[PDB]
């Protein structure tokens, strides 16, 4: 029964995003910026190389307990720390307990699902668990922030990470190091296969186009369109449970019509969707391309993720932390200096024309995901 694990996987998934889009609108407020919020980011894109080499000495199960420890930490520091200094200091242990939970989780999904059908269909779940705290990170911060009080939240988190923790001890039960069989191939003989480049640049790309969308659309707005403080929220809504549709449904769809050709149509499709998004108006001309947005980077990332596992299944030896690595990698690029470069270029040049720039980007390199297919 290794759906026990796969429910642990979804878990640590949605409560490491629950936290991490709990987090965004509170401080600022507590406090009354860019490091603290790039931090994670930076900090897991350093330790996914040591996490992958780590995850072949002692195995995945250690890693992944500790990943529950670090979180349970990150979250009472959360919940108690009011200084700068300790709130990055937690922000940190969050960004190295998440590299440990989506490297050692993200193994053993492929290692225990090993199907090439099966995997893409369970990591669709488990990226549904990214989508549903995503989703439900925002709302159950804002209300358990104005009921009850500023902790709130942390404490009710902190007792599912526990819950998460016991059944972590009952079946992962980490008791002893159990070291790996075979030596993965090294990282510069990952990064010199230009397959494995240009799945990591589309992963790259597409998410680069939404982490500088997202904080700068409200910049925008509020200078177009002038919209009240709910429109921003419910702007963005669309692009979220879009994501979660596309997510669950193309994980098991994609197989059919094609990873290929599904990033090649979800990079147009995200292409045109922020050349699209300038010309509109209101919110109701904005419904549609952000759905398409959320939409196309779901078929991407549902479809680039098994991918990676197959790459080194058909090229190098099977072992799957030190791939991953580089594919989280491809997400931290993105959203690490993203808002940095998007407001930098916004107030260089323009929106527009960044938007412009990002769209032509995307639609230049959607031609080399032609390469991606199978030979026979
Ligand atoms: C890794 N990853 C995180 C978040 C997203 C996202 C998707 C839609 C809306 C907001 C964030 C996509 C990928």
């Amino acid at each position: 029964s290794r759906k026990l694990i796969l429910f642990i996987v979804f878990l640590a998934l949605l409560l490491d995003n629950m936290l991490l889009t709990v987090v965004v609108p509170i401080i600022p407020s507590y406090l009354y910026v860019g490091l603290l919020f790039a931090s994670k980011a930076t900090v897991q894109l350093i330790t996914n190389p040591f996490i992958g080499l780590l995850t072949n000495r002692i195995g995945y199960p250690i890693p992944i307990f500790a990943g529950f420890c670090i979180m349970f930490v990150s979250t009472i520091m959360f919940a108690f720390s009011s200084s700068y200094a300790f709130l990055l200091i937690a922000r940190s242990l969050q960004g190295i307990g998440s590299s440990c939970s989506s490297v050692a989780g993200m193994g053993m999904l492929a290692s225990v699902y090993t199907d090439d059908e099966e995997r893409g269909n369970v990591m669709g779940i488990a990226l549904g668990g990214l989508a549903m705290g995503v989703l439900v990170g925002p709302p159950f911060g804002s209300v358990l922030y104005e009921f009850v009080g500023k902790t709130a939240p942390f404490l009710v988190l902190a007792a599912l990470v526990l819950l998460d923790g016991a059944i972590q001890l009952f079946v992962l039960q980490p008791s002893r190091v159990q070291p790996e069989s075979q030596k993965g191939t090294p990282l510069t003989t990952l990064l010199k296969d230009p397959y494995i480049l240009i799945a990591a640049g589309s992963i790259c790309f597409a998410n680069m186009g939404i982490a500088m969308l997202e904080p700068a659309l409200p910049i925008w707005m509020m200078e177009t369109m002038c919209s009240r403080k709910w429109q921003l929220g419910v702007a963005f809504l669309p692009a979220s449970i879009s994501y979660l549709i596309g997510t669950n449904i193309f994980g098991i769809l994609a197989h059919k019509m094609g990873r290929w050709l599904c990033a090649l149509l979800g990079m147009i499709i995200v292409g045109v969707s922020i050349l699209c998004i300038p010309f509109a108006k209101n919110i109701y001309g904005l419904i549609a391309p952000n759905f398409g947005v959320g939409f196309a980077i779901g078929m991407v990332d549902s479809s680039m993720m098994p991918i990676m596992g197959y790459l080194v299944d058909l090229r190098h030896v099977s072992v799957y932390g030190s791939v991953y690595a580089i594919a989280d990698v491809a997400f931290c690029m993105g959203y690490a200096i993203g808002p940095s470069a998007g407001g930098a270029i916004a107030k260089a040049i323009g929106f527009p024309w960044l938007m412009t720039i990002i769209g032509i980007i995307d639609i230049l390199f959607a031609p080399l995901c032609f390469f991606l297919r199978s030979p026979p």
